[PDB]
């Protein structure tokens, strides 16, 4: 997260981190006791899931191994369209005041809506600086017509843009799969942006979750 600040303590109980061993790979969100929702470009053979603490690497944080993951069938490693994936935990997560299921959307929030994106991604770019505390930044949803002016052919229908005019506030490497919450529901998952990160007027791009609830629900039902 670029130009942000530590998220409010305990305000993101559904935020998880996908680790490679004990090293940050991507962010993610807890859907239920057995599933984490994240970005498809974060695909790995297996993962270690961090839950229950705003401090990445917290010795007292819950840790669960995940061996199975399933990317949306329409995902492209080329364009990153449909950049979402479901990761199945090997054992069910222990829910508590600090580990909760995220609230999935029933509708899409309109352009201009103020939202919050979080993650343990780098706070600087290209030079990397990884925070120990979960970082947050508020951004506003940008209409597709307005975002297309910037990204043109890079933009696809199920991608959602968000940012603040003339501001560096944005997501960066390590934040993928992370939550973009607007007025109580998960509206996006961090997907991509420009490099270096934080270039003013270059919106952050997210997978628009309100377009995928059917797939998310059916996929979980499928793997029991
Ligand atoms: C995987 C996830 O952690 C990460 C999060 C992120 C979000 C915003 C900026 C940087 C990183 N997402 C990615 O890494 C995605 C998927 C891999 C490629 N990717 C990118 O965001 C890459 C770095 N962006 C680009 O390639 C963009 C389209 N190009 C440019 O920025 C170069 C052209 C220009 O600068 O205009």
């Amino acid at each position: 997260i670029i130009d942000g600040a530590p998220c409010a303590r305990g305000s993101h109980p559904w935020q998880v981190a996908l680790l490679s061993g004990n090293q940050l790979h991507c962010g993610g969100v807890l859907v239920n006791e057995r599933w984490v929702l994240t970005a498809a470009h974060c695909k790995m053979n297996e993962y270690t899931v961090h839950l229950g603490s705003d401090t990445l690497g917290d010795r007292r944080a819950q840790r669960i191994k995940a061996s199975k993951s399933f990317r949306h069938p329409g995902y492209s490693t080329q364009t990153h369209v449909n950049d979402l994936m479901l990761v199945k935990l090997n054992s069910q997560a222990r829910l508590s005041s600090m580990v909760k299921k995220v609230r999935l959307p029933s509708r899409c929030e309109p352009p201009g809506t103020t939202c919050t994106v979080s993650g343990w991604g780098t706070t600087t770019s290209p030079d990397v600086t990884f925070p120990s505390d979960l970082m947050c930044v508020d951004v506003k949803l940008i209409s597709p017509q307005d975002c297309t002016k910037v990204y043109k052919d890079l933009l696809e229908n199920s991608m959602l843009c968000a940012g603040i005019p003339d501001s560096k506030k944005n997501a960066c490497n390590g934040d993928s799969g992370g939550p973009l919450v607007c007025r109580g529901t998960l509206q996006g998952l961090v997907s991509w942006g420009t490099f270096p990160c934080g270039q003013p007027n270059d919106p952050g791009v997210y997978t628009q979750v309100c377009k995928f609830t059917k797939w998310i629900n059916d996929t979980m039902k499928k793997h029991r």
